[PDB]
């Protein structure tokens, strides 16, 4: 069974203050959309969107019922010089059984850098 407590973690170290990191997660449970919760299991909404990041560690999670989440992100830098590195991990847990990650590493070149991500939970591989 796929059903449990969809989880997924961003986390991010380096030059942070030269980086925008925007992070948004969705999820679905067995019922229908499902209720997001962060660590200490307060609820975020039924959506949960994270402009400009500021904490190294960002938590989402559904309820026991839960049947997917996604994770889209975009990193975007705010700095002239090049060699500023931002490092990202996204890490996705069903029941706290890791089932999905992705490691990026971005470094500045001089001029504006986006790019973007997207990691699932139930990401056939």
């Amino acid at each position: 069974n796929t059903t449990g407590v969809h989880k997924i973690v961003v986390e991010q170290s380096g030059n942070t203050d030269d980086f925008d990191l925007n992070i948004a997660f969705g999820a679905a449970n067995t019922g229908g959309v499902a209720k997001l919760y962060n660590e200490n299991g307060e609820y975020l909404g039924d959506s949960y969107l994270v402009n400009k990041v500021t904490e190294n560690k960002i938590s989402c999670q559904t309820g026991k019922e839960g049947s997917m989440m996604t994770c889209a992100g975009s990193v975007i830098s705010t700095s002239e010089q090049a060699g500023k590195k931002l490092k990202i991990s996204v890490i996705a847990y069903i029941d706290n059984k890791e089932v999905n990650r992705l490691e990026k590493e971005y470094i500045t070149k001089g001029s504006t850098l986006v790019e973007n991500f997207s990691v699932s939970t139930t990401s056939v591989e």
